[PDB]
């Protein structure tokens, strides 16, 4: 029912990768908008994807490391400390009363 | 150039109405999402509108008083104190790297 992001691992070692799994996508979709952070700050949008045409456009915050998947999940590679924090997904429904959810993960150094 | 909301009046007397004018809409649009507040909290979405089909759907926060206009402006009638605050617009571009902007207004009692 409720849209949820679960990061996996919740704790990502430096240089490895996180996957943000998306659960309970609503019906009547259109595409997805993924932001680093907690609000919809377009200046820190990673990516947007149109379900209908499988078209994936980078945003100001995209950095060469992020991958998006048809069912909204988003993986981020070769992680660094500054990646730790919140990530908010915005699922744009076709009638534009959209839904949003945010997840986080943490990063840590090995020794 | 930069997307901006200007409220008018910035100071709305109780029972009167505010109009949130939208300036410098970007190109390649699709529709608009209007939220009470500063972030994209779907639980306080007022309304969404699809430019292509002139279709306007209410959100959880819609309250019977809000009107949306083809070029994104949004008026709110018979204003009360609790309306004062921020309002964020989210312009959903067709490739889903969207833009956002927020405006405010203030409300005040006459005597």
């Amino acid at each position: 029912a409720k849209l949820t992001i679960e990061s996996t691992p919740f704790n990502v070692a430096e240089g490895k990768e996180v996957l943000l799994l998306v659960h309970n996508l609503p019906q009547h979709l259109f595409g997805y908008s993924w932001y680093k952070g907690e609000r919809c700050d377009g200046n820190r949008q990673i990516i947007g994807y149109v379900i209908g045409t499988q078209q994936a456009t980078p945003g100001p915050a995209y950095s060469g490391r992020e991958i998006i998947y048809p069912n909204a999940s988003l993986l981020i590679q070769n992680i660094i400390q500054n990646d730790a924090g919140f990530y908010t997904l915005h699922v744009i429904k076709s009638d534009l009363v959209n839904e949003e959810a945010t997840g986080q993960f943490r990063v840590y150094p090995e020794l």
